């Protein structure tokens, strides 16, 4: 392995990376990564960017491993490899409490939907509901969304479920919101749950996060850690 392993993050994905009111980096896929170095014996640095940038600057060098909610899907396997599973990610849409939105393209068409660059979200919608007249709306990052959302500029949002439940509809700024409609189940669109990204051919370091992460579910820690942010199993299968 590296001396210090270089982990891209993007820190708008309450619960699982944002930024405390230091700018420290927090939640669940941080804490993963943090006990998973541990394991590894390496150190590890954490460098913020956009989430669309996160598998450029992976093949480019710039990082050496992606922990930031990355589904691991059919499509991303022809570019990068990926870790054993860190936990499931279904996707959900939200809106207006009240508003009769489903994630159809009957009762989305004209309507303004957002998503994140670079998302299995984005790619879902683009094929979709752009195609097919939804005016879809792709961010930098999901605090954007969220603010478009409340300022009344979009009318729904799509993002992985469990983030807009605890990053956002059970926060301050998410009161008037609401899930619309169940989560949107599409194995090739949005993976078999999110893993770390790494480059292909870094097969030591995927053995290494990965020997860590079994060693971690196995002796508990994942549950502890879990339960700090979730009533509920997000390893999922
Ligand atoms: N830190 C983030 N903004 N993560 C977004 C992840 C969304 C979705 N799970 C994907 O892999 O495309």
């Amino acid at each position: 392995l590296p001396q210090t392993v270089r982990i891209g993050t993007d820190t708008t994905y309450a619960p699982f990376s944002s930024k405390d009111a230091k700018g420290e980096f927090i939640g669940f896929a941080i804490d993963l990564g943090n006990e998973m170095c541990k394991r590894m014996q390496v150190k590890c640095t954490w460098v913020a960017s956009d989430f669309d940038a996160l598998i450029p600057s992976l093949k480019a060098k710039k990082i050496d491993a992606i922990i930031s909610s990355l589904s691991i899907t059919d499509k991303r396997q022809q570019e990068i490899a990926f870790s054993d599973k860190l936990y499931a990610a279904d996707s959900r849409l939200i809106a207006a409490k009240g508003s009769p939105i489903q994630p159809t393209l009957e009762s989305l068409k004209g309507k303004h939907v957002g998503v994140l660059q670079g998302s299995t979200q984005e790619a879902y919608a683009n094929d979709n509901w752009r195609t097919k007249g939804v005016d879809v709306v792709a961010y930098a990052n999901q605090d954007l969304i969220y603010s478009d959302l409340t300022a009344g500029r979009l009318d729904a949002a799509l993002q992985d479920e469990v983030a807009a439940s605890e990053g956002f509809l059970k926060q301050p700024a998410g009161k008037e919101y609401a899930f619309a409609g169940p989560s949107v189940k599409d194995k090739k669109y949005f993976g078999d749950g999110t893993g770390v990204g790494l480059r292909k051919d870094d097969t030591e370091l995927k053995a290494a996060f990965d020997k860590a992460l079994t060693e971690l579910r196995q002796d508990g820690t994942y549950d502890k850690m879990a339960k700090k942010y979730f009533d509920f199993n997000v390893y999922g299968d």
